């Protein structure tokens, strides 16, 4: 679920998901169109694609369980949807973490009309 993803992001990165990632670039949060701005946005693009791979799943509302093994995120057994959503969210949180070094506040609240360019999942 969205609140769980938010917590996973905070855990990984130290940033609150709202506002650091909820409106970032062309793909994070509501939004996704055009060319991603940066690596972090590309995380969102791939995450968007990841959710798109699951049209009869509801990742905002569906709660999954995960644990930590070494500080590593380990998705735990639920429904097939929950398992898959968990893996999507886990990847995105790790990707944010991997790309904190190029996170740019200038992409927060990024204007929709600057998102043109195209990209197939
Ligand atoms: C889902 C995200 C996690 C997080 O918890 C946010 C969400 C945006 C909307 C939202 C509404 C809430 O009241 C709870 C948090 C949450 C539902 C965030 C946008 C950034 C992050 C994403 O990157 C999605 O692209």
């Amino acid at each position: 679920s969205l609140l769980e993803f938010g917590k996973m992001i905070l855990e990984e990165t130290g940033k609150l998901a709202i506002p650091s990632y909820s409106s970032y670039g062309c793909y994070c949060g509501w939004g996704g169109k055009g060319t991603p701005k940066d690596a972090t946005d590309r995380c969102c693009f791939v995450h968007d694609c990841c959710y798109g791979n699951l049209p009869d799943c509801n990742p905002k509302s569906d709660r999954y369980k995960y644990k930590r093994v070494n500080g590593a995120i380990v998705c735990e057994k639920g429904t097939s949807c929950e398992n898959r959503i968990c893996e999507c969210d886990k990847a995105a949180a790790i990707c944010f973490r991997q790309n904190l070094n190029t996170y740019s506040k200038k992409y927060m609240l990024y204007p929709d009309f600057l998102c043109k360019g195209e990209l197939k999942c």
